[PDB]
């Protein structure tokens, strides 16, 4: 509701002090936040009130909560005309929950808010990391031409995105043809293979399947270089994984499978350097 600029700052000093600390307590936020007519101790209860914020007792203090981060970054957004409307949920991801967004135009985008970590510190530290991870990689593989949405913009643990039409492998029983979407995963596999990349979770519910049929890579969290002294290992899984989707959801079963000794590096790192690359600039605001 009606926010003001003196309670998005004590957020942001919440947040600010949150770096350290599980419980960031009133006196240091007070610090942090800074004022006139000074009144932290007022808008800190009128930030619980509405949620975006919680209290905690060791001694004694605030946490940001995942509505107050969600807003921190949605607001932020904003400000940039990336996001005017927040819809429902409509997908999640390995660690990150996706919806349907909107910019002033009303042109309608896709938004990842990450979630990722079991303690206070590292849960805004790692769901900011995942964020910048999504962020550089999309860039990095759009770059490269590979079936991945458009990357639009980041802040803290929101990544906006071209939302694809379509709908996940996992919600479609019936295809054309299953002999030429199995052969265009399997290409992918190869594809990302040859660029020094093993996806780690290539499954139904990261593939998404398109009016003409084509695949589009939504989420990669935990990819494994080919140098990996296991990635033989970690290529393998990911194509069984392929071959048990297939078999049981439309029964097609085939030989055209591949293996790691088909493999052929060519630029290989590259995709790394230019992520790595993309995650530094980022990295550089804060």
């Amino acid at each position: 509701r009606y926010m003001s600029r003196d309670d998005f700052r004590v957020l942001t000093a919440v947040e600010m002090g949150m770096k350290n600390h599980e419980i960031v307590p009133g006196s240091l936020i007070a610090s942090i936040a800074s004022l006139k007519h000074g009144g932290c101790n007022k808008v800190l209860r009128e930030l619980v009130k509405h949620k975006l914020i919680a209290w905690e007792r060791t001694v004694q203090g605030y946490r940001l909560t995942n509505a107050g981060y969600d807003y921190l970054a949605l607001k932020t957004l904003s400000s940039r005309q990336v996001v005017e409307s927040v819809g429902n949920q409509m997908g999640v991801g390995k660690e990150s929950d996706i919806y349907i967004v909107a910019n002033e135009e009303g042109q309608q985008f896709a938004l990842k808010l990450h979630r990722l970590g079991r303690t206070n510190v590292s849960w805004l530290y790692l769901s900011r990391l995942s964020a910048m991870k999504e962020f550089a990689y999309m860039k990095a593989l759009y770059e490269r031409k590979f079936p991945v949405p458009k990357p639009i913009d980041y802040n803290r643990h929101a990544v906006v995105m071209e939302l694809i039409n379509g709908y996940p492998l996992c919600q479609i029983h019936h295809v054309e043809d299953p002999a030429s979407v199995y052969d265009e995963a399997m290409e992918l596999i190869v594809k990302l293979a040859n660029h020094g990349l093993i996806h780690g979770d290539f499954n139904e519910f990261n593939l998404i399947l398109d009016e003409s049929d084509h695949i589009t890579m939504i989420d990669f969290p935990q990819m494994v270089s080919t140098s990996h002294p296991n990635a033989e290992w970690y290529f393998d899984r990911d194509v069984k994984c392929i071959k048990d989707f297939f078999m049981k959801r439309f029964s097609y079963e085939s030989e055209l499978f591949p293996t790691f000794k088909d493999i052929r590096r060519e630029d290989t790192l590259d995709v790394e350097v230019s992520a790595s690359g993309y995650t530094k600039e980022m990295q550089a605001d804060d």
